[PDB]
């Protein structure tokens, strides 16, 4: 399930915005040329680079849990 | 479960290593990237990306 | 009347915070440590920046009309 | 009487000049510093400090 460099921005980008770092936010956005990147930002929920990252976690564990 | 110190950490490596300079600069101080009590050592490059990648593995598994 | 570098910085940061240039400020509140100032933020006037560069505009224009 | 666009580059040169990176690269954006109509040319070095030290020459004759 390849992930691009917009997408990973994206979620970064929103993690920013939700978790109120401001002035982070608005550099990234810039930076990362964000208003030319090709996601839409209304199907994308909150907490998404908060939740994915708690799921990469988890995956890990199983991987080790398994052969632990 | 992850915290918000974890968090900011690995997004704080991945724009130092993806060479956004100013967003790594103000992100530093905005966090407070320390003043927490994360060991740099223990991250690895791409560490933000490779938990992303398990993450999405895990959601194609729960789809299937 | 010899400027020093605070002042200039304390004059700019506040210009900033004034025109609404809200993540500049941030920034160079940062870069330039306004807060290892030794200035009075309370006793600075709005728009300072705008009037004593408004009056070095002035002056020079004094400079200039009495030779011309 | 100067302008907004005119005291924007001031110090946004005094910024780029002063070392102070990342705040020149945001002011940059946040300024719209071009879209603007000025002549970097026309604008020496210094000339944010320049100005400000006539001003302040200006301020201790009002008061004399």
């Amino acid at each position: 399930m390849s992930i691009t460099s917009d997408e990973v921005n994206f979620l970064v980008y929103r993690y920013l915005q939700e978790s109120g770092f401001s002035h982070s936010a608005f550099t990234f956005g810039i930076e990362s040329h964000i208003s030319q990147s090709n996601i839409n930002g209304t199907l994308v929920p909150p907490a998404a680079l908060i939740s994915i990252l708690q799921k990469g976690l988890q995956y890990v564990e199983a991987e080790i849990s398994i052969n632990e």
